[PDB]
C-alpha cells in the first residue's frame, strides 16, 4: 500500500502546531481513511506574535519543518501538499494592521516556499471555516459519514452527528448538525458529503477564547475591584497595563500607572459575578440568542469539546480530583477550585506552575458559557464528551481543512453508488 501525505501548520492565537497525515493512494476518498503520521510544536507564541518582527515569525516554523523533512519520506516531499492556516490571533491582529498581519503572513510564506514540500499558500481562516472544519475532523475521524444500513434496511434516522465546541486563545466556536431553519445566513452552513446533504450550525465568538477572556477579567477585575477573585488568596503578580489593554478585546474596557500590584483572593461567588458580566443577554433579535445577540437555535445531539474545554476539564478531573459528569457537578468543581488559596492549589501541582492561578477562572468561563452562554442544561450536556484525539489523531480544524482543499471528501459517491442511497 503506497501511502500519500499532506500537512498542515495550525497558526493558532497562542501557539504554532505542524501535522503531517497519511492515507493509502487508492483509497483516499473513503471516509475516516487520512490519519495522523506525526506532529511538531513550535515553540515559542503564535505568528501574530510577530507582529512588529514578522521576520522571526518564518523563522520560528524551521525545527519543525527540518522534523517534515524526517518523517514524510523523501521521495514523497515534491508531491506532499503544504498548508498553512491561521485562526483569530491574525484576525485579531488584521484588525490592528492589515499591514503587519500582511507582513507576517509575507515572512511565513517565504520560508515555507524554500521547502520542498508542494506550498499551497498560507491564509487565514474565518471564523466559520474554523468551526465546520473542526466538525468536519471529529465527524470524518469517527466515521459518522457512513450511510449505515444495507439494501432494504438503512439505519433510519441516518447516524446522528457530533457538534463540536473548540475553545482556541482567541476565539471559541460552536457547530452542529441541526433541523431548526436559519435565521441569519452568517451562521447556516450546507454541506454535500458521501452523497448526502448535512444542515449545520456554526458561530465563531471572536474575544471568547481562553487567553483573551483572561485579559477581560484581569482588565474587569482592575476596574470594579483592584483585587481579582477569581486568583488564589496568596497569588500576586505585577500587572503591566499597557499589555491589559492593548488587545482589541480589552481596549472597550481602558479606564497613569504604568504598573499595578494585583493579588487574588479565593473569592468564588465574586469570580462567578465577574464571569457573569462577559454574557450580554439583554436582547436577541432573532426567536432565540445564545448571547450577544446571535441567532442560534437549541443544542441537540452529542458533542465533542476540545482544546482547552479538555485542558480545563482534565485539570479538573486529574489534579483536583473532582467528577465533572453534570453541569452541577461542574459548577462544584469550579467552586472548590476557586475557593483553594495560592498554597492550597500549589501543594496539588508539584511540577511545573504555568496557568495554574488561572484554572478557576476559566473553569468558570466554560461551566457559564455551556450553560447561561449556550443554554446546555442537564440533560442535553449529558452527551457532551471532553476529548481532544479521535482514532490517534488529534481534533481541531487542521485535518477537514487539509480534506476540503486536497478535495478528498466527494460531495457524491461514485457512481452515485447506482442510485442505491436516492
Ligand atoms: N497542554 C496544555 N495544557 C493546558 N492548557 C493548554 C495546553 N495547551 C494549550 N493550552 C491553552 O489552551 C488555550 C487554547 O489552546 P489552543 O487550542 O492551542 O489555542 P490556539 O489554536 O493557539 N488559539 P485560536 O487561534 O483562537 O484557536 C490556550 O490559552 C493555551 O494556552
Ligand atoms: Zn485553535
Amino acid at each position: 500500500p503506497a501511502l500519500k501525505y499532506g500537512i498542515v501548520l495550525d497558526a493558532g492565537s497562542s501557539h504554532t502546531s505542524m501535522f503531517v497525515y497519511k492515507w493509502p493512494a487508492d483509497k483516499e476518498n473513503d471516509t475516516g481513511i487520512v490519519g495522523q503520521h506525526s506532529s511538531c510544536d513550535v515553540q515559542g507564541g503564535g505568528i501574530s506574535s510577530y507582529a512588529n518582527d514578522p521576520s522571526k515569525a518564518g523563522q520560528s516554523l524551521v525545527r519543525c519543518l527540518e522534523q517534515a523533512l524526517r518523517d514524510v519520506p523523501r521521495d514523497r516531499h515534491a508531491s506532499t501538499p503544504l498548508y498553512l492556516g491561521a485562526t483569530a490571533g491574525m484576525r485579531l491582529l488584521n484588525l490592528t494592521s492589515p499591514e503587519a498581519t500582511a507582513r507576517v503572513l509575507e515572512a511565513v510564506t517565504q520560508t515555507l516556499t524554500q521547502y520542498p514540500f508542494d506550498f499551497r499558500g498560507a491564509r487565514i481562516l474565518s471564523g466559520q471555516d474554523e468551526g465546520v472544519f473542526g466538525w468536519v475532523t471529529a465527524n470524518y475521524l469517527l466515521e459518522n459519514f457512513i450511510k449505515y444500513g444495507w439494501v432494504g434496511r438503512w439505519i433510519r434516522p441516518r447516524k446522528g452527528t457530533l457538534g463540536a465546541m473548540d475553545l482556541g486563545g482567541a476565539s471559541t466556536q460552536i457547530t452542529f448538525e441541526t433541523t431548526s431553519p436559519s435565521e441569519d445566513p452568517g451562521n447556516e452552513v450546507h454541506l454535500r458529503l458521501y452523497g448526502q446533504h448535512y444542515r449545520v450550525y456554526t458561530h465563531s465568538f471572536l474575544c471568547y477564547g481562553r487567553d483573551q477572556i483572561l485579559l477581560r477579567l484581569l482588565a474587569s477585575a482592575l476596574q470594579i475591584h483592584r483585587f481579582h477573585p477569581c486568583w488564589p488568596k496568596g497569588y500576586s503578580t505585577q500587572v503591566l497595563l499597557q499589555e491589559v489593554y492593548q488587545s482589541p478585546c480589552t481596549m472597550g474596557q481602558r479606564p497613569g500607572s504604568a504598573i499595578v500590584s494585583l493579588s487574588g483572593t479565593s473569592n468564588a461567588t465574586l469570580c462567578r459575578d465577574l464571569v457573569s458580566r462577559l454574557f450580554n443577554i439583554s436582547s436577541c433579535p432573532f426567536s432565540q440568542c445564545s448571547f450577544n445577540g446571535v441567532f442560534q437555535p437549541p443544542v441537540a445531539g452529542n458533542f465533542i469539546a476540545f482544546s482547552a474545554f479538555y485542558y480545563t476539564v482534565d485539570f479538573l478531573t486529574t489534579v483536583m480530583g473532582l467528577p465533572v459528569g453534570t453541569l452541577k457537578q461542574l459548577e462544584e468543581a469550579t467552586e472548590i477550585t476557586c475557593n483553594q488559596t495560592w498554597t492550597e492549589l500549589q501543594a496539588r501541582v508539584p511540577g511545573q506552575k504555568t496557568r495554574l492561578a488561572d484554572y478557576c477562572a476559566v473553569a468558570m468561563f466554560i461551566h457559564q458559557l455551556l450553560s447561561r452562554g449556550y443554554h446546555f442544561d442537564e440533560r442535553s450536556f449529558r452527551e457532551v464528551v471532553f476529548q481532544k484525539k479521535a482514532a490517534d489523531t488529534a481534533v481541531g480544524w487542521a485535518l477537514g481543512y487539509m480534506l476540503n482543499l486536497t478535495n478528498l471528501i466527494p460531495a457524491d459517491l461514485p457512481g452515485l453508488r447506482k442510485g442505491t442511497h436516492f
